[PDB]
């Protein structure tokens, strides 16, 4: 019955069943709704020091361990889901990526392009959908699928 991925899953605090996709690590109380050759995301990564390329645009040496970037992802999916911040504003400000002067925008690509991880879950992603963390090896991402 559910789409590609998710799974049903019994939350631990609340004892609510909830919805877990493990190729997008997304995760929500509601059941979920439900493949193209393109989709177009955009994206926030946070690197580390185990990053491909530890440097970005914000940071020449990176130095935060692989564990403070997946706190700092997991904030900022905390602020994009209760509305505090829009996706494209934390991506412009906090994103390690040159896409970030693009609100994170990548435009469309096909399967076979990207980093199977991140082309794994851009096209596990309804159109509108977030993801949770995603690892690659250039960092941890947030995909938002735009199209
Ligand atoms: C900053 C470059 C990067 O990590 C990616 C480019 C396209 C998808 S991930």
């Amino acid at each position: 019955k559910l789409p590609p991925g998710w799974e049903k899953a019994m939350s631990r605090s609340s004892g609510r069943v909830y919805y877990f996709n493990h190729i997008t690590n997304a995760s929500q109380w509601e059941r979920p709704s439900g493949e193209p050759a393109r989709v177009r995301c955009s994206h926030l990564l946070v690197k580390h020091s185990q990053s491909r390329r530890p440097s970005s645009w914000r940071q020449e040496k990176i130095t935060r361990t692989k564990e403070e970037a997946l706190e700092l992802i997991n904030g900022y999916i905390q602020k994009i889901k209760s509305g505090e911040e829009d996706f494209e504003s934390l991506a412009s400000q906090f994103s390690d990526c040159s896409s970030a002067k693009a609100r994170g925008d990548l435009g469309a690509f096909s399967r076979g392009q990207m980093q199977k991880p991140f082309e794994d879950a851009s096209f596990a992603l309804r159109t509108g959908e977030m993801s949770g963390p995603v690892f690659t090896d250039s960092g941890i991402h947030i995909i938002l699928r735009t199209e």
